[PDB]
């Protein structure tokens, strides 16, 4: 913690771009940007980062066993209603088998919206409103922070988003306004410990 | 096309320093800025200017304002504001509402949090007298500048890579262009970088 970085938030980008680069197809790029996944899972663990919260830009997994191994603490964020009721109760297990970890928190990002991240908190506080439970002067910002998505954490210090673009496009943000942008071409699956390195080291000056 | 840019004017108070001069001469070389800015806006093409003032000119600029057409908007908490400043905040309002060139939004006490919050708290008032008709496009009517273009583009100057709790609904799917530039300096040729990024 020189860097006293707490929770990293990253969009992915440049997985397709990467694999045509190389005239393979998208597939490929997929497969590269889940071993670079796997690695920036593991720098943030053996770098005290508190929180890696993880969002695929334009699937499935057996790293469970390994994360649990970790001791990270696994959480999906999004709307998961939708999926297919085998697939959400996968979801539901590896959520509570690593639910009582206490290394890293990894939120992966799956069917996630910003404004449905929003949204959804505000539908709770006006599920307290109708119960009577709640005055509609009463809620503040606090109050609707505690019911967005990984309120629970630490605040995100940090978004990179790799791959080129310049645009938050509907990822965090409520949970953005006091976050460190950081935005670099580098495509996804060539982004490495050095380049994790390279971005929290700007996060450091201000 | 860029439709509606949105900017935090940061780098007022170093330009001061930098400049060997006391704060509130970086002040009004800002204000100057801010000139510059909207007329290049109004001059090519641009629907919405919204200004983020960051680390009362109602009077003195409003008449050449809506001389050029433009549509004068505050966002913002103006609740806690004299009730003078109130009256001529609504006057200049209502003064220039029927422009039609370049809407200028001023965000006054704006907060991005706050300003979903105060529209929750419409929903929610409205709850007390649907809790799943609560949706996106709900919400969205009650944020500010809802009814004008969305923002496409954002420029930050100053060299510092936040949002600041400006807007954070309505940046959604906006370009984020951070420019070292201070806002003093910040000039047409600037503004046009951050446009041919946008077009790029
Ligand atoms: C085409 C038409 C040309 C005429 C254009 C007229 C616009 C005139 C506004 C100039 C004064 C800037 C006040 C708004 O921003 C601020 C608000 C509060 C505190 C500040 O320090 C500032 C700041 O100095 O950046």
């Amino acid at each position: 913690p020189a860097h006293g970085c707490r929770h990293v938030a990253i969009i992915m980008d440049g997985n397709g771009r990467w694999a045509k680069k190389q005239g393979k197809i998208r597939a490929f790029g997929h497969k590269a940007g889940a071993k670079s996944v796997r690695r920036a899972v593991s720098f943030a663990a053996n770098n005290g980062i508190e929180a890696l919260t993880l969002y695929a830009f334009s699937a499935l997994d057996s790293e469970v066993k390994s994360l649990h191994r970790h001791n990270v603490r696994l959480r999906i964020i999004g709307d998961t209603s939708r999926f297919n009721s085998r697939l959400q109760e996968r979801i539901r297990k590896s959520e509570a088998l690593t639910a009582g970890n206490t290394g890293l928190t990894l939120n992966i990002a799956a069917n996630y919206g910003g404004r449905w991240d929003i949204v959804q908190g505000v539908r709770q506080l006006a599920e307290k409103v109708q119960q009577g439970n709640l005055q509609p002067d009463q809620i503040d910002e606090e109050m609707l922070n505690q019911h967005v998505c990984m309120h629970e954490l630490a605040p995100v210090d940090l978004v990179i988003r790799t791959g080129g673009e310049h645009r938050i496009s509907n990822f965090l943000l409520w949970q953005i306004a006091y976050a460190e942008l950081y935005f670099t071409d580098v495509l996804w699956p060539d982004f490495d410990e050095q380049d994790f390195e390279g971005a929290l080291n700007a996060f450091a000056n201000r």
